[PDB]
């Protein structure tokens, strides 16, 4: 297998962080079992590591589910880190990875070894290797229930220093998430296309992939807007460059 | 008892906080075994709510240190969670909150019952209730270790817009900290005294109890520096008011 080995400990590391995070919920949604929802989280590990559909989560999804606030939602592509510092814990937004579900696999790794009950230390699936493997279609089906489930004014943030463009036609956001979200209760999409500090600017508002996303937002008939290196997160990039020009204040 | 009673879930948050720090640990220092930690922490743990001093942690302890990078530590008062973001688990500076075990206590309450042998979900003693409770006299414990333990540049992060002044004189940082650093591992001790943006400059270097401080570290023979608003502080709080002036960029 071409991709990481499960995460050692995955058990403690995914109840506890659903422990923590039923402290962030609400006391009319706090009741949640993390030992019930780990259970059917598991279920993928006792399948063949290139034989787990997005479906085979639905469990897992019904029994960890919870509501999103309205202007809340925060997608991304190619920024996770940012993201979760930006969005830091739920207290700014509320990015897939602060959703408890997200939470719980948010940069964990796992899957069962070929041929035995075991699960493999060594190495997992890629979606070359074969499809079906258990963290992509984890995430898949998680995006899904992610979009489906957001409103209000959506946000998005992109890696305007990314070589291969800000939009990855091919990525989770292009596949898995613009079409689950339900127009009807959507007001409008914001992108926020952040580059590096002193980094390249690979691509900006209205450039290249930029163009090929927002012309399938407007299409699909969407309010868009588009906004480089939005202030707040270039303030929170700048903390590692208090001495660069670009973060320099007044 | 006047104190929140102890969080809950406590074994499978500190059990998958102790989890998640094991990979930031050194592969000398990785090997740590976190149910031991937890039963030696539960010792003190099983005591009488008011009879447990800073050495019935010396097990936990013992089973949790580890090495603090040299120029890396970073002690506070008043700011707690700016200190935790800041810090970013590790990546910039590494506070008590970020060393193995500060990082499965921080935030969370502890305290057996009265009389029974289950932990008091309701209330905990406080300082007044009575001195030697289960939380106070385990960061007692912690906070010692910390400063014996640290080295090269040491950092302090004060908030200056405390009503009651910068520097507690009768805070953790002057009571058991300050008296355990080592002076002869420790090249110098700089301080940032830290405003809310906007907020009120109560005391800035130089001012009030930041004399006190300045002081006494002069007379214990350090060398001694203060700056107000280190800039990359200053950054991230600006993240939460990128429109006032004192956040405006070139
Ligand atoms: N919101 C999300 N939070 C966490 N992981 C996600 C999210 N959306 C998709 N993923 C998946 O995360 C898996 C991990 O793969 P990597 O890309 O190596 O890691 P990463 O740190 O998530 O990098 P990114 O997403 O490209 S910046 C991929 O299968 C991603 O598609
Ligand atoms: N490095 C540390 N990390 C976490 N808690 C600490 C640390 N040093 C001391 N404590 C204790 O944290 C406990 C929590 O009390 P509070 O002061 O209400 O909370 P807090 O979030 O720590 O707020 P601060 O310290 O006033 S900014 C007190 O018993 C503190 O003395
Ligand atoms: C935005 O994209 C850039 C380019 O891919 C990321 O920076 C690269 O990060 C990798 C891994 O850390 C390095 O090997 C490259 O040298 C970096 N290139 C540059 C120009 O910095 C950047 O990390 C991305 N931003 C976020 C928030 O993920
Ligand atoms: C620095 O100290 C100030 C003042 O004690 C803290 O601000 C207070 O925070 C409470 C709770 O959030 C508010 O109810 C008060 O209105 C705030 N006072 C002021 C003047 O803003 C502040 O949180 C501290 N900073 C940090 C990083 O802990």
């Amino acid at each position: 297998w071409r991709a990481e080995g499960t995460s050692a400990h995955l058990r403690d590391i995914f109840l506890g962080r659903c422990a923590e995070y039923r402290a962030l919920l609400s006391p009319e949604q706090r009741n949640k079992d993390c030992t019930a929802i780990w259970e059917a989280f598991k279920v993928a590990l006792d399948k063949d590591p290139c034989s787990v559909l997005p479906s085979d989560y639905d469990l897992f999804i019904t029994l960890s589910r919870h509501s999103i606030p309205r202007d809340k939602s925060l997608f991304w592509e190619n920024s996770h880190l940012l993201v979760n510092s930006f969005a830091d814990n739920t207290r700014r937004f509320m990015p897939l990875s602060d959703v408890l579900y997200g939470r719980v696999a948010d940069f964990l790794s796992w899957c069962r070894q070929k041929a035995d009950s075991g699960l493999d230390y060594q190495s997992c699936p890629t979606s070359e290797d074969c499809e079906n493997n258990p963290v992509d279609s984890f995430w898949k089906r998680a995006s899904i229930q992610y979009s489906k489930d957001s409103s209000g004014v959506i946000h998005v943030m992109l890696n305007g220093s990314e070589p291969t463009g800000a939009y990855p036609i091919k990525g989770f956001f292009a596949d898995y998430e613009i079409p689950n979200l339900q127009k009807e209760k959507i007001t409008r999409i914001e992108i926020w296309v952040m580059h590096e500090i002193g980094g390249p600017n690979v691509e900006s508002c209205g450039e290249g992939s930029m163009k090929v996303l927002e012309k399938r937002l407007k299409d699909m008939g969407f309010q868009y807007s588009c906004i480089n290196d939005y202030r707040p997160v270039k303030l929170l990039q700048c903390v590692d460059h208090s001495t660069h020009p670009d973060c320099a204040l007044k």
